[PDB]
């Protein structure tokens, strides 16, 4: 049965991390990684989520399967996150959240969610995104097409391109928009251009389905949901796939949440039912240990408070990266506008570089980006700046 | 979208729960639960479990991603559980595992991977088995249908039955077995008969499937693994599809594996890596915490020695609430046959009593077993063992 299987595509990811294990150079610097790292080049376990952790070690009685759809506390303070504390979609109940092993989890019950039960059979993605953004809904029998985002040419978001590709979706598509800190870009709609794109989708019948992984590393908690909000005010009907991996520094232990909007309580809590299905058939009930960490520090103020500082760290440092990055290739000479970098949220951006000039930057120097272009800021240190920024003055 | 969606079933689980909650009988006693209780009625962290926790928490430094298919260490543990320390099938790197969210998630990446990659269109369950065998497998594209099993009039393996009905299953079907504590009747194959079907499944064809969530509940850890060491001497290919939710009383922490063997090395390489991409495209990577605590208890001599005492424990009680059943029932004059309760093997018997018998139960003696017939014989204990047996005996 197995004899003639076609080996998946070489994973890049992997992969890349390979390649810079077993260069012997020093100073190799890697910013094709997909964590957030500190001023050491590591990443720790934040302080809130191990105090929690302790919580957890000396409160947990039993391992007593959560339902399918987690933790109810995970629930509300995940809609008070998304939507704002007093919402009417929280007051009117027409949201319902199911906590998810991460935004990848939640991404992928959302596709099977809506390919078993409802008539959809195309999400819209940006040029570019997330590479597993395809691979979920795909996997799901869902086709993704791409709608036209970044403008190479100026290095900022190619609004007439946007509305002119999705011109193309018809009603009852679904349409995916990054919250906020755009993968791989970090170029995010303005609240008036997130205001007309809300506007646009209710005219055009397209169903939102927000993915937000990133909130808190833009500007803020609640400035960093505008947009969601935006489109939430508008619409009957959305999804939000967030994520708790970044922002809370859990990557491994697989902590997001789908979260259903409808019209109103009675139906959101059916077609929630059929949510709740295609979890059941998937992974059965969600990891308890992320997200009962998540609940704990969000549900408590002094460890919610502890949490919310260590997000404005991480925030405030991939910031002082990006300010860093650009006044040092200015002074290495680099004589060109880097300025776009300052713009642009969250820990990931696109340099501007070619694929060959990446290839070169590996291959002579021992800096590695992904290969399609992406750089984690957040690889970026005071030390390792000066030596990074002569690299790329060189392949200019 | 959404305002049409048809609910889901009912939750007979929620459900069930619900209805004995909500019962203010007392001594009421619940039957229809899924996990193991102690004799107090409770399900507890075990102490190996604690321990580990408590290391995990000492010395993890970073929540950064796994691999797709998580901890190593947790791999080489399983397979050794698997196909024992030594195996031909581990010397000669002809499995793969792949650690998931539970055994649930290990049946789901293996029907999504059998699905996309492979002729496989059909999976034969063998009736009864646990409700969400179907339900996974259906998810994926795949057809159920079943294989003869239960004697409803013996209380036994229709040995006969079952091989009569998998004529019908083609080369190339894939075919469901319990390793051992068959769901829901605790009815499992001796080792001749396991013998029988692996040399039976090499004749026809059949692509084994391994759910294999009891290791260690019917006799001991080795020799609950002989059925599937039988399959795995005669095939070049099967997949185990493997839960530490029961045996480690990590239920919410979604601890399983998906192993995959083929005939070589180079093939199961091949293979996996597309295991490993519908992996990706479903929850990304595995959650730490649960897997870590079992490969830091299976690594560890002094934590597996108290674990292996923890769940001699739970079987050594499961099978004296089998016993002490049985020596009730007669004593509170039943007058007819339950011995069968004492061969039967692992938390979850067929009682012999009809659907209607099962619903008086509920409603006159608040005693609750699964509608279509499954009692957890956990659920027991010496303290309401002889209420429980009153109750029954005033059924039949
Ligand atoms: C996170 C991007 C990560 N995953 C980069 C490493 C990798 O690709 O493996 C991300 C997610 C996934 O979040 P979870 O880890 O919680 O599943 C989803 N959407 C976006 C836009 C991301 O950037
Ligand atoms: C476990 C049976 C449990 N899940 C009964 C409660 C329920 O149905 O929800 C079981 C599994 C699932 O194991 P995981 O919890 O690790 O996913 C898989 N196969 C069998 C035969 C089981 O009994």
């Amino acid at each position: 049965m197995f004899e003639n299987i076609t080996a998946a595509p070489a994973d890049p990811i992997l992969g890349l991390a390979d390649l810079f294990r077993a260069d012997e150079r020093p100073g190799k610097i890697n910013l094709g990684i997909g964590v957030y790292k500190d001023e050491t080049g590591k990443t720790p376990v934040l302080t809130s989520v191990k105090k929690a952790e302790q919580y957890l070690l000396e409160n947990e009685t039993t391992k007593n399967y959560l339902g399918i759809d987690g933790i109810p506390e995970f629930g509300r303070c995940t809609q008070e996150l998304l939507f704002g504390k007093g919402s009417a979609l929280i007051n009117d109940k027409r949201a319902r959240t199911a906590q998810t092993p991460g935004g990848t989890g939640a991404l992928r019950v959302a596709a099977d969610f809506l390919a078993k039960n409802t008539s959809v059979k195309r999400v819209w993605v940006s040029n570019p995104s997330w590479p597993n953004h395809k691979s979920v809904f795909n996997s799901a029998g869902l086709e993704v097409r791409e709608y036209a985002y970044y403008d190479a040419e100026n290095h900022t978001l190619d609004f007439d391109a946007l509305i002119n590709s999705l011109n193309e979706a018809q009603a009852g598509d679904v349409v995916l928009f990054h919250g906020c800190c755009h993968n791989p870009t970090g170029i995010d709609p303005t609240l008036e251009q997130w205001q007309t794109l809300a506007q646009l989708s209710v005219e055009k019948g397209w169903l939102p389905l927000f993915d937000f992984a990133y909130q808190g590393f833009a500007r803020g908690l609640e400035e960093d949901a505008e947009g969601l909000r935006a489109f939430a005010a508008m619409h009957k009907e959305l999804i939000v796939a967030s994520s708790y991996s970044k922002n809370f520094g859990l990557y491994n232990e697989r902590v997001g949440a789908c979260t259903l909007v409808a019209a109103d309580s009675e139906t959101v809590d059916r077609a929630f039912s059929q949510m709740k299905a295609a979890i059941r058939a998937n992974y059965s009930n969600p990891p308890a240990h992320g997200a009962s960490v998540v609940a704990t520090i969000l549900s408590n103020d002094a460890l919610r408070a502890i949490w919310e500082q260590e997000l404005t760290d991480m925030r405030q440092r991939i910031q002082r990266m990006r300010q860093l990055f650009v006044n040092t290739l200015q002074e290495k000479g680099a004589n060109r506008d880097f300025s776009f970098i300052i713009k642009q949220n969250g820990m990931f951006s696109f340099s501007g570089l070619t694929k060959e000039q990446v290839l070169r930057l590996r291959e002579e120097f021992g800096v590695y980006a992904v290969a399609s272009g992406r750089v984690n800021v957040a690889g970026m240190t005071p030390d390792n700046m000066a030596p990074l920024c002569e690299a790329i003055v060189a392949v200019l």
